[PDB]
């Protein structure tokens, strides 16, 4: 793990973004843990979060024109990361733009996406549903998606039906031929924060991963 | 009038990025304006960084004590976020734990509960004050306590031409709620700073507009 990933994880517990318990996910799956990025809610935490995203993006060498955040929670993410890229990235990141959608229209707020290289930013990927929806919106605007970044790759399958059992992030990359970046993955949480996870929570996570974990 | 270096720099960028334009614009209040300020055109990382800093300096200057910065959906949302971040970055210990919040158009608050929290409303521009009033009601529904407002531009216009006192939208809001209304710049700043860069024709159009709508 890199230092910024360690700090991200440390702050994730501090602000309670990483919670263990019983959670019904968007996809319907009953999960033993939940990552709530919305809990990085202070000026200090948002600054650190924007920095983590920016570092991951810069180190990827991805070339793009526009960072797009899906409504609603992706909107602040796109804005703060756009800023942070200009602050820590140097000359080629000064003119990167940000955009987002309205839920109902004139759907896109920002410069026209047509023929621009777009990086999608979001919080967490589980089954990949949220990113597919963002893809649809971008394609309607005639944007060219060149990559995606999330804070947490939960490293789960799109569906248990799929025999290959590729993760949601793996399936997006393969389908589109685009990088899918993550600040951290579930494996990083398990290994680094092993002490702060109890024996029961450890087993609950492993049992969950037996059903939903990528191969 | 006084112009801070950061205000001059902000205006320079506003011209550069097309945020500030002169010409015929029908405002959302129906008023036919000789100029328009489109803050959404501060749309790059560099422009947003300067914008966040400008808002932050004005907020710091004011000594306003608050818990939450609230930006109305949709265009208020990035403003709340970037300013919450900037304040923690350049404002010191006092701003480390301030939070941001915003509304959904329909289910409604995104963020920690607003109840019993001191709220700073952030928005782009005030003309007749209609948008800020709508934000007041949202925060009211949520039982938050509004302690201040900040906008990028105070257009210095009346709420209604029928009011004989002729208080501006920002003056009206301030008197009604007993709270400060801050702005990065006002129309007077734009006119004073740009001098002859606004053409004679453009100047007279502004003067004619303010003869109809300008605050006393
Ligand atoms: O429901 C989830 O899958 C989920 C798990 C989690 O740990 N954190 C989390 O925020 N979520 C929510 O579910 C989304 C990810 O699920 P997918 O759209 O299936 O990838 C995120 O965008 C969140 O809205
Ligand atoms: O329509 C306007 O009055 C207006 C003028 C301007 O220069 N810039 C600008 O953005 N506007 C839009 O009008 C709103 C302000 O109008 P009021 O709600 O009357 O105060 C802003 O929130 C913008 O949506
Ligand atoms: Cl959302
Ligand atoms: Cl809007």
């Amino acid at each position: 793990l890199e230092d910024y990933q360690k700090n991200f994880l440390e702050l994730a517990i501090e602000c309670q973004a990483l919670r263990f318990g019983s959670f019904k996910l968007k996809s319907g799956r009953e999960s033993p843990y939940f990552f709530n990025l919305g809990l990085f809610n202070t000026g200090k935490l948002l600054s650190n979060l924007a920095t983590a995203y920016a570092i991951a993006i810069i180190q990827s060498d991805l070339k793009f024109d526009v960072i797009f955040g899906p409504a609603y929670k992706g909107i602040p993410l796109a804005a703060i990361v756009c800023v942070k890229l200009a602050e820590i990235g140097g000359s080629k990141f000064q003119n990167i733009q940000y955009a987002f959608n309205r839920k109902e229209a004139g759907i896109i707020v920002g410069s026209a996406l047509e023929n621009k290289r777009i990086l999608i930013i979001d919080d967490v990927m589980t089954a990949g549903t949220a990113i597919n929806e963002a893809f649809e919106i971008i394609s309607n605007a005639k944007g060219q998606v060149v990559g995606s970044i999330i804070a947490l790759d939960r490293q789960e399958v799109v569906s248990t039906d799929d025999k290959e059992g590729l993760s949601a992030t793996q399936t997006v990359s393969k389908k589109y031929g685009i990088p899918v970046l993550s600040i951290v993955s579930l494996i990083h949480i398990i290994t680094y924060l092993e002490g702060r996870i109890t024996a029961e929570e450890k087993s609950k996570i492993e049992q969950y991963l037996q059903t939903y974990g990528a191969s």
